[PDB]
């Protein structure tokens, strides 16, 4: 034993996210052990893993989320610690805590920091408190007192949105404001209770996110932040990093408030805080505390392994990046390729009858598939992810295209069509396009 402490991982996850973490793991010596469902025994990160255990039906609630099934499996291979990725238990304090109480080592933060993130209401308040801006409000349900009301939508700036607590009106201005607030309280009362609150209506803002890395020993460093903006049905389709029109300074600011956060908190690993921003300011919404699934857009723009930081903290190093030498270069882009329903945006199932990848200078390809394989109807429709670099946005974005057009995915329908569609987006292309623009494009309105 010794090639890494964690000389073997079991890969408690499947589809992309499952390969790029044995990949790291290869690199650095480590035995992988994949568990999989009975409808995944052909993926191709198990096919390549060291040791193979089923650890139930292609149900997901059956398998990728039993937790004694996938603990048994680290038992069973004297395994060391578990990756949970993205996803399925990445985030479900339980599972870490028993994780933990097996004598394992949970690749991901403290049990106790999943759940205040966990929570809205306490990731908000720890965020605050940290000094991370929030979603101004009026901390608490309204009154009937129309003054202070007023006072509260001014100092939080229209438009004001009033939200039932239980659960929503848009208000544009004190004069409509009284009427307002009694017409949500009928409804609410109706519709659910009877209190009110009120939040700031943030109406066209974009999606930042701030990328972090803290050795939960003191030492918390950001990595850039990243737009994904490009939405459908509050699913993220696009990804890019940097953000468009995000300045340095600017950037210094949130991600210097987000490290800090991560030191308070005494967050552990890898972890992501997504904001909404409009006019210039952020608005913390939540944060993810695993790795993000478009987290090689920041690694191609940073030149970091983030899978590979995550083991080494888990591993009990502190972090070897200084915050000062972090530097941003080039820009990079995500298209994540679906197998999907145009209709209904559901995964599509199917053999795959001819795959060509995309090939050349700053293409990456994060993908299981291969000609013959057939994409399972049990789990999401994600088949792949491709991220392209360019010393800048435009040849990020004329690399995305050309690899697009490389792309050939035959025996089942994709999304390629659609994102040849936004690369050739006007708007896109001139970059900072808000949260409600896909929808718009398409007509989901």
């Amino acid at each position: 034993r010794g090639s890494h402490m964690l000389d073997k991982i079991v890969i408690a996850n499947r589809g992309e996210i499952a390969l790029r973490i044995l990949r790291a793991c290869k690199e650095l010596g480590i035995k992988t052990v994949a568990v999989h469902s009975s409808a995944d025994r052909d993926l191709k990160h198990v096919l390549l893993a060291d040791e193979t255990v089923c650890i139930g039906p292609a149900p997901s609630v059956k398998s990728y989320l039993n937790i004694p099934a996938i603990i048994s499996a680290a038992e069973i291979t004297g395994a060391v610690a578990i990756h949970p990725g993205y996803g399925f238990l990445s985030e479900n304090a339980n599972f870490a805590e028993q994780v933990e109480r097996s004598g394992f080592i949970f690749i991901g933060p403290k049990a106790e920091t999943i759940r205040l993130m966990g929570d809205k209401v306490s990731a908000i308040a720890a965020m605050k408190k940290a000094g991370v801006p929030c979603v101004p409000g009026s901390d608490g349900p309204l009154g009937d007192d129309m003054d202070k009301n007023r006072a509260i939508a001014k100092r939080i700036g229209y438009p004001v949105i009033i939200k039932a607590s239980g659960g929503m009106r848009v208000v544009r201005g004190d004069a409509e404001l009284a009427q307002s607030i009694s017409m949500t309280r009928a409804e609410a009362k109706a519709a659910f209770n009877d209190m009110v609150y009120m939040e700031k209506y943030l109406e066209n803002p974009r999606h930042v996110e701030i990328q972090v890395l803290a050795d939960g020993q003191g030492n918390a460093i950001y990595l850039a932040e990243r737009d994904c903006s490009m939405q459908r049905r509050h699913q993220k389709v696009v990804e890019e990093a940097p953000a468009p029109g995000i300045t340095p300074e600017l950037r210094r600011y949130i991600g210097e408030r987000c490290a800090k956060a991560c030191v308070d908190i005494g967050y552990r690993g890898a972890g992501t805080f997504e904001f909404l921003f409009e006019n210039g300011e952020f608005y913390f919404i939540e944060m993810n505390t695993r790795i993000q699934v478009e987290h090689p857009v920041t690694e191609m723009i940073t030149g970091v392994d983030l899978i590979k930081e995550q083991l080494r903290i888990a591993a009990g190093q502190p972090l070897s990046i200084k915050q000062e030498e972090v530097h941003v270069r080039g820009h990079a882009v995500e298209c994540r390729i679906n197998a999907e329903d145009p209709n209904t945006f559901l995964p599509s199932p199917g053999k795959i009858t001819r795959f060509h990848a995309p090939g050349g200078a700053g293409v990456r390809w994060e993908s299981h598939i291969y000609a013959g394989y057939t994409v399972p109807p049990y789990y999401d429709s994600m088949i792949g992810k491709l991220i392209c670099y360019g010393e800048n946005r435009d040849v990020a974005i004329a690399r995305m295209k050309n690899a697009l057009q490389e792309l050939i995915i035959d025996g089942i329908k994709t999304n390629v069509d659609l994102q040849i569609r936004i690369m050739n987006d006007e708007n896109f292309q001139h970059g900072g396009t808000n949260i409600h623009y896909l929808e718009k494009k398409l007509g989901l309105q």
